[PDB]
């Protein structure tokens, strides 16, 4: 069968082990929820321009009753309920959040004539919808500057639904960003693009319905909301390690945090309202020190370093602080203990992964070393729902020793289809292996049985019989997981297993990427075969942004070099950068380019074509649970 | 039985396989490395002050007669001859280097009134044997200028065989580094440090004995020299993208490449000379962009981009083309393919790892698909001596996408040692499991036996038998190897299976050290059962360098600020770095610096004694090849 089970017995005993083990008994988050509420609109639908939908809440009123369901974590079930109190919070004086619109908090700080604005979501009609419901509740104020807490598309992507370029270009609204800014939101989701976002359809369970057995939450809101990504650029910078800044009559202070949950990134004191904003340093979760879609690691000491900054800084005087995402602390002895023990949080995986390594602990073994102390482990915004402790270890592990585990039986491994047979053979063949599996399986050991049981599946990907017991097993780990990556990656690898994989860009990122990282990524895309035996340079100018590159292709691999031209170069290439993005976003062709004046070229014309018709694209749907097809 | 075996059939057929496979009669490299020998000196034998021994070629007498020997990949044989071409050398007119006194080279450049100096080797014995080498054949002339190519301990470790610090002070001597010394020179040792270290007995194989069986080669040089390793912090440093300097008569042009080799590195162009020296990187391998010993993962890309620019910048100029380690290149087009080829063996790795990872290859994938094409293969500068394509592919992959292969039956894996005895029961009992490896073994099938084997060693540590035949293949494994470290991990790994695990610092180095990285280093020594349950805070200030911290320790972390001071902290100390690193290294007690004068205490005098008693410690020789024992 191809539909959900069932919890287990052995499921139902692990959220009951979960029950006895966190303070369900502390439901203080409830009221912190609830506090300032000024309007929970009744039934949340956020439709695109296009007539996508781009969020709603409906497909959660499962969790309303908040009876129980074994087929959830009952400590994500709390998270789940938790992140859905949305709707418009006071948080302070002329401190209000929209929470629930996204998957992040847009923030409105009343300035003398207008807004501040803190972040923006992901897509400008949450923003848009977000601003309507303030505007509703507190009255229409135009909106003067915009601040970007930090460098990742649910904060900057729904700035358009909040201004448009002409308000930034007359000087009527201001954004704000920490320096670095524009490189990193771009940056990290560019060269590894396309395996990020298929890997991220299991860790944001995008083909599982909302339900008990399918997508619950996404532990720093509920989901993503879905549609066009915006970015306006910043025209002011936070620099160094901070500023001070009046904005519309009211007192800013900015603490830059380069490096730790993003590149660029910043906590914001409000002095006024002793109000500590901690962008997304601190939330109501343990973050992500690697996030399993595929990123860079995270660095958890700087982490860990700049949240006891901030607690020097502000901590000590702070009366409310609140974030990004989740929802705010009010008591100054409240907040001091919250940061302290993030601080610590993050400082302990870090510091006790490298502890356990330094004894011989390997990457493959930490996540089973490590536990959280008690004054850690006792707090739910310490619980891991975004991150999860097992993975940020071997992430820390990862970061300072790498992914091999310093035994070379390991050194140099076989792809998992090509040694998958011989576990098969070595196990007796496909229906002793499933025999075995079986009674593990009924033994509870889903953990072992989706190890041993992948290894069928990678020998015999059409073996129904495995898929099934594979995606029966996984599924029970989804169920017990707290993390709501893990469930919805769980869930999602059950679901493919059962049924398959399906069968059937922005514009705002692309101006926004640098051109040697565009050329890094067509560089990316190269097809190794087309290229070989090639050779060909060009000098590329970009006259609206004064850049010349020199593009050389040699040895199967197209380089780019900033700020040089060769007299050598087959071809010279005079286009805009404006007008590159465009070609390269199909939304003009090459020949009328060159028709009105704005594709140039001299030397042989051919080359750039030739370069351009080496390039190779990429599937997205590609194959994770079995071998590729 | 516990010896080496003889290469079986199927490792003969491999090494058949190499010399089919790769150009040897392309022997130019054997002609380079004798190209302006001045003296070999007969019997090279380096002794430290201590009366140990530093360096020594005589183990490698085996490998002179050039007779192919089928334990030893014949590509790396090559390699291990080339690396024993040793003594000293003119490069260009005044320019002068002796190799093979250590794992790197140092390099003599004639001044009008005494040497530069580039890099000093390993520990002062070696630099100090080089420089007399150099005073017997070329005349005895002071040194002026110390420069440090780069941030590695190969390179500045001798760097007190050559100068002593008095000559520093009175500015008899410079030392020239890239901007970043300092930090980067001890940062990526410490956290991880005693992990990487006993790691890295596997990478320099430094149990095993120099012969056919044993150690042959360490790639960049015969291994590394053993002896104290110093360090003198440079009175100069080169800033931003490089500086134009004269030093003694001689014009030098540095270029930073900050982020390829080493966080901070340069290049060296000579226009006198036309001589170009690459630091590390371009060497006579693919170099590491992982290293196995465990390390941060180094940036392909940057790496490629900053040989393309030393290409554009010198290359296009360049008569002679040198390196830290191995041997020079001479001839501007053979100079400009070697810049090129690297270039773009640098750029392929990162550009076509993530071309077949946007695909959905993953981490446990990519190295067994790609592939270097032939114009990239075929240079003896782009094998896998050092680096692995394999392992940097992995490497490129892990930098952008992490540990996780994205398939979730990967996502909680059991430890080894807990999945081990079910993989046995599985396949039939330890008996069974045996018979079908030996099987595999006699099919020469020795990336899956290490694999499989594996597991019965996991499972049953002291089974002598699964030990011998894991041994057994992984040393087929390690004969069959062209990289020399893979080779020297394979023959580690075989060696401590079949014998066991054995069962019997630098005062710069921590001079070097910041002091916010030292605390962090204790905080990673802290055992977490000893600080459970306790909070203390101590103000730290370290007069001579006019630093203070607060040491925080709170929910089982020591957390350290620096320049911060609390006015609750239950003491305060005052202690100058200096004493306080000799109170660290034991080389002073903490009574007596009270008695002295050089330890000061406020508040609780008790509370930094209690901090660290509650610091731990690590065993060097953990296990890798089986469980903990
Ligand atoms: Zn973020
Ligand atoms: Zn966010
Ligand atoms: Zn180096
Ligand atoms: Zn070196």
């Amino acid at each position: 069968t191809t539909a959900p089970k069932p919890p287990s017995a052995f499921t139902v005993e692990a959220q009951r082990r979960v029950e006895a083990e966190l303070p369900f008994a502390d439901r203080a988050d409830f009221e912190r929820a609830d506090r300032g509420l000024i309007r929970r609109p009744e039934r949340l639908l956020i439709r695109n321009p296009d007539g996508s939908v781009a969020w709603q809440l409906g497909g959660y009123d499962f969790l309303l009753d908040g009876k129980p369901r074994d087929s959830i974590n009952p400590s994500l079930q709390r998270q789940a309920l938790l992140n859905l109190k949305y709707g418009l919070f006071e948080v302070a004086e002329g401190i209000y959040q929209v929470r629930g619109f996204d998957l992040a908090n847009i923030t409105f700080i009343r300035g003398d004539s207008g807004w501040i604005v803190v972040d923006t979501l992901t897509t400008p009609a949450t923003a848009r919808a977000a601003y309507e419901l303030v505007s509703r509740e507190l009255g229409e104020r135009p909106i003067r500057t915009v601040i970007y807490s930090h460098a990742h598309a649910d904060h900057f992507g729904g700035v358009r639904g909040l201004v448009e370029p002409q308000q930034v270009a007359s000087g009527a609204v201001q954004i704000i960003a920490p320096a670095g800014f524009m490189e990193a939101a771009i940056k990290e989701n560019v060269l590894a693009g396309n395996a990020m976002m298929r890997r991220a359809t299991y860790q944001y369970g995008t083909q599982l319905p909302k339900g008990p057995q399918g997508q619950v939450d996404m532990a720093i809101g509920k989901g993503l909301a879905r549609g066009p990504l915006s970015l306006l650029a910043p025209t002011r910078l936070i620099e160094g390690e901070g500023e001070d800044l009046v904005l519309d009559g009211v007192p800013f202070t900015f603490q830059n945090t380069p490096g730790t949950e993003s590149p660029a990134e910043m906590n914001i004191w409000l002095p006024r309202q002793k109000a500590l904003l901690m962008a997304e340093n601190v939330v109501g979760t343990l973050h992500n020190l690697y996030t399993l879609r595929g990123a860079e690691v995270r660095d958890a000491l700087g982490w860990s370093k700049y949240i006891n900054q901030a607690l020097h800084r502000f901590g000590r005087q702070a009366e409310v602080m609140f974030a990004v995402h989740n929802w705010p602390r009010w008591g100054n002895a409240e907040i001091v203990e919250v940061l302290e023990k993030q601080r610590d949080l993050y400082g302990y995986l870090h510091d006790q992964t490298l502890h356990l390594a330094n004894q011989g602990v390997t990457i493959g073994q930490v996540h089973n070393r490590l536990r959280l102390p008690p004054s850690l482990d006792q707090e739910w915004y310490d619980r891991g729902y975004h991150g999860s402790v097992s993975h940020n270890a071997r992430a820390v592990l990862n970061r300072y020793l790498g992914y091999y585990d310093g035994n070379p039986a390991t050194l140099d491994p076989l792809s998992p289809e090509d040694s998958a047979g011989r576990y098969v053979e070595y196990m007796g063949g496909a229906e002793r292996l499933l025999e075995q599996a079986r009674a593990s399986y009924a033994r509870g050991e889903y953990r072992w049985v989706v190890e041993v049981v992948n290894r069928l599946v990678f020998a015999e990907p059409d073996n129904r019989a495995a898929r099934e017991l594979q995606a029966d097993a996984l599924e029970q780990l989804g169920y017990q997981a707290e993390n709501a990556g893990w469930r919805n990656s769980y869930l999602s690898a059950a679901y493919e297993l059962r049924h398959g994989v399906p069968r059937d860009g922005s514009a705002d990122a692309l101006a926004a990427m640098d051109t040697g990282l565009l050329f890094d990524y067509l560089g990316v895309r190269l097809d190794a075969g087309a290229a070989e035996g090639k050779a060909l340079s060009i000098n590329l100018r970009l006259p609206d942004i004064g850049e010349n590159y020199l593009l050389e292709l040699k040895n199967s691999h197209l380089n780019n070099l900033r700020g040089v031209q060769s007299e050598d170069a087959g071809q010279t290439v005079s286009i805009d950068r404006a007008d590159l993005n465009r070609l390269l976003l199909k939304e003009v062709s090459a020949v009328r380019l060159v028709f009105e004046g704005k594709l140039k070229s001299s030397g042989n014309p051919l080359l750039l074509g030739q370069l351009f018709g080496m390039l190779g694209d990429f599937d997205f749907w590609f194959d994770i649970v079995t071998p590729a097809a």
